[PDB]
């Protein structure tokens, strides 16, 4: 039923890669929502369930692979399936706790974790912060085990943490902005693994922000300015939608757009 997006990081290249990211946003969002060149995916408030998730069937060297169940309306990795298993992220309310019955209908063993798929929860278990965490091809091959072995007892809890942030990281972070894309296109390019730097982890944190500052502007101008971190640490001020335009490829769904409006 619903759309999968294949990607295995066996031989992986920015290319592949490129072509990966490109088609998870094309199934994220219908086309229906673009503002200030800027895509915005669908609204959660009556979307019909049929078009709620997207399947991300992510291989690797080890020859295993796991599927991720994103959900269309904030590209959130929602819960996981290996083989006969399958894990879901603490549901926030209790639409969301019916809408994930309808993710692999077909599995043995369902699972409901006990904890939220947010990062702050996934650091605290992971016993380390995002800032810590190795990104790249590398990171991600070691992931997709990681996920797969979790039911037979080989995965502990913080290295399950771990590879959790290491997925969202690579496949929703870099949907939502070209530019964590281009820095994980970066790190595939020279097979080379690097914790994100502090332009990726505001990028991060600000999106719910950014989104709604950009919805809600005048004209593109925000009210009020959002401040994020250059690759040395040192402040970057947005006052305006045109810079993000290279920056940021999707938004969440956080007002209706204004009125044309035009001259």
């Amino acid at each position: 039923q619903y759309p999968i997006i294949n990607f295995t990081t066996a031989g992986a290249t920015v290319q592949s890669y490129t072509n990966f990211i490109r088609a998870v946003r094309g199934r994220l969002t219908t086309g229906a929502d673009v503002r200030h060149e800027i895509p915005v995916l669908p609204n959660r408030v009556g979307l019909p369930i049929n078009q709620r998730f997207i399947l991300v069937e992510l291989s690797n060297h080890a020859e295993l692979s796991v599927t991720l169940a994103l959900d269309v309306t904030n590209a959130y990795v929602v819960g996981y399936r290996a083989g006969n298993s399958a894990y879901f992220f603490h549901p926030d309310n209790q639409e969301d706790a019916e809408a994930i019955t309808h993710l692999f209908t077909d599995v043995q063993n369902r699972y409901t974790f006990a904890f939220g798929g947010n990062y702050d929860r996934l650091e605290q278990l992971a016993g380390n912060l995002r800032e810590n965490i190795e990104l790249g091809n590398g990171p991600l091959e070691e992931a997709i085990s990681a996920l797969y072995y979790y039911s037979t007892g080989g995965t502990q809890l913080p290295t399950l943490a771990r590879s959790f942030i290491i997925c969202i990281q690579m496949i929703s972070e870099a949907a939502r902005f070209q530019y964590i894309e281009g820095e994980m296109r970066t790190r595939i390019r020279y097979n080379r693994r690097s914790a994100p730097d502090p332009s990726v982890i505001t990028l991060e944190n600000s999106w719910g922000r950014l989104s709604t500052a950009i919805q809600e502007s005048n004209q593109g101008a925000f009210a009020s300015p959002i401040q994020l971190q250059r690759r040395n640490g040192s402040k970057f001020s947005v006052y305006d939608v045109s810079i993000l335009i290279p920056i940021i490829a999707l938004m969440v769904y956080r007002c209706a757009p204004p009125p044309s409006s035009q001259f």
